[PDB]
């Protein structure tokens, strides 16, 4: 048994160490912390990779499900003591998440679209943030489904006055292409997307190539460039207007190209490779034989633009949009990604589901309140399951109130306490000493499927460490 | 949670190894470097830009002090330490059982009372002719009056106060001075109109990329093989010479017969500068570098009107000064941005410690605490240089404040060269309005981070 | 803080020790004397008394619980457990953040809510005709007869009419050798002890005793005192002057009658012949404890001179007759049983049933054990838990959490699942309205506890909730412990 | 200077381990006795009189706070917690580069104005009436009776002539097992001891009190000799001998017409004999202390020579009564002429703090008597007093000032200790305390330690005896000085 008392030991440690950054005066932002520490533990190394990739692709507010999670696991050593079997604690654990998650739905207040509606919310994750808001709003509209359904992911993504941000029609991507002497405006380009070396065919027996003179030296070279001209033969052959390369040519054979009328880009990274052929849908050619017209990108237009000094290419009417901040000072930037980026998921979000709960903790205690009425309704052990979790929900005002300098159990209970009174499910911390307690109040929202997914989440994680034991590493 | 006090205590032990160096009677400091020389010297910021790197909360203070202060002011020296007196403070507040964010935020309201009383404090200077020299005589005089031209040559002189880190070193030169000669001096030791190439690409011959073993046998096939690298050479000199030309500066070089290659080609270049040298000349010619092995363009050549070999060589007609023969021109750009000026002597951080302690008096919330507190870290200020100059220090500040408050004088404060009557207004102690606004919030930036 | 985590964990510790004999299917715990016998038996009273304490904490703790509840009878393990329990509590309150004050303040609050409780729970008793023994039975084959002897014992030697209270002369003497029922309430006192002198008669009417603590020795002198006997002469008037002051000691007790007289030293083999040859019959070596019991109960005297002896102060006994003495102005009670174990365990279950008739004739009320009432008194706890605001709110609720331990370990000393019968219990008690409902540690079937007849008198409940409530208050209100 | 800090250091220890046990929630540290029992009690002049003496600066601490204030009042604690704030903050100043003997005169001036502010603070009691009765149960759940024998008991032994000061002459006598409410008044004295026989007379009326301090000894000789019997009967010559001297001095002693003799010293197993068939109720082995108590009790001289006194020092009591206590045994002076309030409550423990509280009652009752002025604690008190004390500082020109600012911090650390120990945030409770007198004008205002209604300290009726608080604030004063100005402990 004390193996799950380890594991809990370990992943409550964890929680622990990203408590105080949780909040606006945390000490941050979980996903980079938990996307950056290394882990020791195989449960800590399992608190991550739950919490991030299916959180932080989904919603926010990673902190409060690795937070939430090691309140969960903490309680649940609790009623290990009293000599209650995890399974036990794990199904009510998952019960009382199921009366939480349908709590939401009773405090949610129904915000609409297509006028206004989300770019003040979006005013609330953050002049300085007005036009991003727009900006946010425009873009996931602009790549948004709306036939319905309701869903649709990130094909957006952000490149580093602020008022000059702009929204990319298609994709914005570095590497002035080969040579400045060639066509600066592709038109209708036929990319071609190769992820192949441009070396010449060399044969794969015993070589010692003993080149006796200069002659055959400079006749080495014309068969070098001759090999090299084949194969920009072999690329025109089936469209040519472009050529998105990784791997480069230099001085000799980039003019081979710009004599032959195709341009084309050296050496691109591992992006720009998968973000030209996800926006252009071209598949990527990996060998020096699996090239035709099948496989090339439909860019429509692709064109090279300066800045004064550097200078990057744009390649837009593409078969699905960029978001691109010039602010200067460049300390500016990879916050505003971070806000901006808030702004994205949100409205994603609301697109999924049109539901706000209300945060500083509110939606936590009014769940806690919740889930403690379905528990006093209940013999079986599991009765204290459901405690417990109420218990453990209740650790996000706690630690809010803690993180703002507050007593954590003294306010909480206060504002617990008016919750019930005044029968309002949006009081909550102030975490700002900002006025009142009312979040509405106050524009503090969090989307009723990102709660829910913290909630799910995170009773997800703690019942798949209930379970676990002898952990068999070599 | 324990981290909070030791980062302090490091921070803090930067700031009181600093604290010596402060005002003119600091000490110096050895500062040897690697297997090398010694450089004695105190004023921070070459300090800064030295001293091992201990905690990482230790390089923290460097960089905030060195890179947002050296390129906007210079009082460095000042920063550190007063980012160790707030944190010394900021410990004894958590003490107390406050909580470090609303250190914080008292720390940034006091910040915002001391930078707005510079305003009240500032004395105003005025621009646009000579008298902006003698000021400069504070920071013989040839010196200011080629400062003030030498940043009036490159300055807006209107309202956009841009003319930043353009110049560098008993004249002054429209252009830039670079070193390292024509090379070949029969090459044209004027160049007139100088389409500048500047190329920081290697020049061999294009070799291929697969099994050679190049055996020449007889002497023949040798011969043969320099003059076909000779070739490709004049290939290449015929790839500069197809785009302006007039001149060519290379990062590499040739270091033969080669230059010769060039001279009966008429192409006249410059063998072997640096990086901090081929930067200086393409932005003083405004001419776009060349790093692909010879796969230029005309657009990126640049547009010198002369350049010329003098008993170095001289670049004219550019863009962009440089001085022939900083302390001064930092204070002139700043007054040029704002010409508002405060006295130093640690005055400025008494009125401002005063003016704060008025505003903490009617204050609820804790950060009444706080901003008391960075009262206080301000009169660090005066006391360091007391100490520095062998004075009491707390009599000494204790009694500059009191006459502060009953002479309603704001310029006040320590003569640590025990020069005259302790008033920096006549004794010519000013310090720009933008420096010490620059000083406080920069120190405040710091500590709040560290919290 | 960290000390007082180190406390808890001690008292937590001596708790753990303890919570396994409690209940009618208790463990025992050996306990071997100083360099000497043993004494295999539960009941936590003989637990902390023969027990030795290291942490000054198990030391207080272990002086406190005995200081009253075994004063008043039973439930000294409750004491012990219950605060255990409440410690475990106080510290996960520790760990929210709330101060040890205020988890002491609302233990106080919690603490008065049950005990008020206990009054509503409350049944009711009579004391002035028989069957008490109902309750008796209970304390405790052969159930009604030493019930009887108890109650007769008891309401024998008591005030009862007002003052409601009883002091204990009554003696328990066990004599291993008999038929497990031969045990005798005896109007009067029995020691052991025989006659001095086995000639001496066996029986003496109208005794008039003299209670003496005088050794008998010749009248020493005072000062210094060297004496040199110089010749044969002088010699033989030592023997002759000892003889002549000793028969001036018989003579000096027969002038006031006495037809016996006990006396707390021994004699001298000379001694007792010259005592003999009058008929003064004496009994020596009886001890402190055994001569108040004939001093109190014979009107005695206990005078520690011979000469001083006055006739008015002779002690009455009707018949001394191990030996007897019966008629005088005080009862005893004789336990007879078989292999070395009938007794012993017949006086602790005596001792039991005479500490509840004590406990009823001060109080008449009564409530329902099995942890029946710890059930209730939690239920009430964490009701008037629900109505108060401040942090003393979740202490009231551990308070409650902290009775239901009594349950768990009476489950747990008979094998039950102790959350899940205790929980059932609770809910059983909860819907039925039957605050009687308990731990069936015994498998009668039924859970009733008024059925069954578990009986825990209110007044020992009382002092068992308040007393832990104490201790937790103290435990949790110390630190810096010095140690010089 | 190292030495200094050092000290301030220890007295700062000193004063850190106490600050915790300070106010009606204060903790009780255990301290067991050296090989014997335990006292757990949450008391400053007990925690001090035990407390592990090992730096001479913390036995300096404990010698002048017991050597004072715990014999003329009994606000034992906040000196050394003050103590200790007003060194803290005066290591602060050490560092800055002042002098100690300016920190030292700074904390003389400021503690001289908070004295004199204390006097615009003080607020008034009636006497002899019904009105020191209910502000006696803030000197704390039956303490109505408390107030009433601690008032009773100074008022019996009654000052009532004026000058107004006086103490001794009432003793407390704890005898273990009943309930609190047992506690009952006074008659005259009680002390322990039993007579010195059983068939001693248990109630002696009229008694007319021999009190001694002889030895029931026939007198030995004192030169270095041998005494050699040789016979049977001159061995019996020296029993009759000295059966003769001690019939001698018992008739000495009854000539004067004495029912019952106290001896205190010399007392054999044949004296009792010989004075219980003399009929002379007599008791042996008492203390030093509770003889002088007989002799003002029953108005008798103290005769010290082995038998040598007249009816004219003789004692008079009434009734003299021993009373047996279950196992144990007291003795009882009733109808005197001096009292002493016997207490009941049982559990081992509970005659002590009830104990030290009734002494504490009569200590206020005392210094009211003294001077019938109070302020309201709480620390309110202590803030009123920091804001006075910060007001002059802020008009004081050479470094003194800074010292003065100190001084009010220092004060301000009586509130937030209280705020500590009652859960609160102590800074925030007592910033906003603080504002609250500035804002409402209210200097009986202050922390609510007891989370019991409103924050006013006029309610609550916690009263500090204006005198109490002065030699609080300078003898913690007394001491600060003293350890600043100490240096090089020597100490061979
Ligand atoms: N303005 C606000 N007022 C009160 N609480 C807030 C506010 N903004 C965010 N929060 C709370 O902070 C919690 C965590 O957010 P944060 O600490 O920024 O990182 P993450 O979103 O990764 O958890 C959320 O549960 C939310 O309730
Ligand atoms: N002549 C002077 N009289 C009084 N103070 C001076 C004088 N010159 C400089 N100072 C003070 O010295 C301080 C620090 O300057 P210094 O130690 O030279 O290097 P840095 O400017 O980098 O801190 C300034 O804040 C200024 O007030
Ligand atoms: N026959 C019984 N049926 C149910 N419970 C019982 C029975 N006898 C005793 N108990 C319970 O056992 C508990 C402990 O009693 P015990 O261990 O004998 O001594 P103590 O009362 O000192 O703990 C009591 O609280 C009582 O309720
Ligand atoms: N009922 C109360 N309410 C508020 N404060 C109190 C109360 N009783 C005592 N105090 C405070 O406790 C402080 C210290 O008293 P105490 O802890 O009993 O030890 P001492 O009397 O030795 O100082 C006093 O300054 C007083 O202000």
């Amino acid at each position: 048994l004390e193996a799950l008392k380890s594991h809990i030991m370990a992943a409550k440690a964890v929680a622990n160490t990203m408590r105080t950054s949780l909040g606006p005066n945390g000490l941050n932002d979980g996903a980079t912390i938990l996307s950056m520490m290394d882990v020791d533990h195989q449960i800590a190394k399992l608190m991550v990779e739950l919490s991030k990739s299916q959180d932080d692709e989904i919603g926010d507010g990673t902190t409060g499900v690795v937070v939430l999670a090691g309140a969960l696991l903490e309680e649940a050593e609790q009623l290990l003591d009293r000599g209650i079997h995890p399974i036990r604690i794990a199904d009510g654990y998952e019960q009382a998440a199921r009366v939480a998650i349908e709590h939401l739905d009773k405090i949610s207040d129904s915000v609409l679209v297509d006028i206004k509606d989300t770019e003040p919310l979006i005013q609330t994750a953050k002049s300085c943030h007005r036009q991003m808001a727009e900006i946010a709003v425009n873009a996931v509209l602009t790549v948004a489904d709306m036939e319905r359904r309701d869903v649709d992911f990130e094909l957006i993504k952000v490149e580093g006055r602020l008022e000059d941000t702009k929204l990319i029609k298609g994709v914005i991507v570095d590497k002035d292409f080969s040579h400045p002497q060639m066509p600066k405006k592709v038109e209708d380009a036929k990319i071609a997307i190769l992820t192949c070396p441009f070396e010449p065919p060399k044969p794969k027996t015993k070589h010692k190539l003993d080149v006796t003179s200069v002659e055959d030296y400079k006749a080495l070279q014309k068969y070098e460039k001759e090999k090299f001209e084949e194969m920009i033969q072999q690329i025109k052959e089936t469209g040519a207007n472009l050529a998105i390369c990784q791997w480069g040519f230099d001085d000799e054979a980039n003019h081979l190209l710009l004599q032959n009328n195709l341009p084309a880009v050296r050496w691109v990274g591992g992006p720009e490779i998968e973000l030209i052929a996800i926006a252009t849908g071209g598949r990527i050619v990996p060998r020096f034989s699996e090239l035709t017209a099948e496989k090339l990108g439909f860019a429509g237009l692709v064109q090279e633009i300066s800045f004064g000094t550097t200078k990057d290419k744009m390649l837009v009417i593409e078969q699905a949009v960029t978001i691109f901040i010039r602010g200067g000072n460049k300390m500016i930037i990879e916050e505003a990604k971070r806000s901006l980026h808030d702004a994205l998921c949100v409205i994603r979000n609301l697109i999924r589901d049109n539901r706000v709960v209300y945060g500083g903790g509110a939606a936590e205690i009014s769940c806690a309140l919740a889930v403690s009425q379905e528990a006093d309704k209940c013999p079986t052990l599991e009765q204290y399951a459901m405690r417990a979790f109420a218990d453990a929900l209740e650790v996000i005002p706690m630690a809010l109130s803690e993180n703002s300098g507050m007593n954590p159990i003294q306010t909480m209970t206060e504002v617990r306490a008016r919750q019930v009174k005044e029968m309002n499910p949006a009081l909550g911390i102030d975490c700002l000493h900002k006025g009142t307690n009312d979040m509405k109040q106050q524009h503090v929202i969090e989307t009723l499927i990102g709660k829910k997914q913290q909630i799910s989440l995170a009773t997800q994680m703690v019942r798949m460490i209930l379970k676990i034991d002898d952990i068999r590493k070599p």
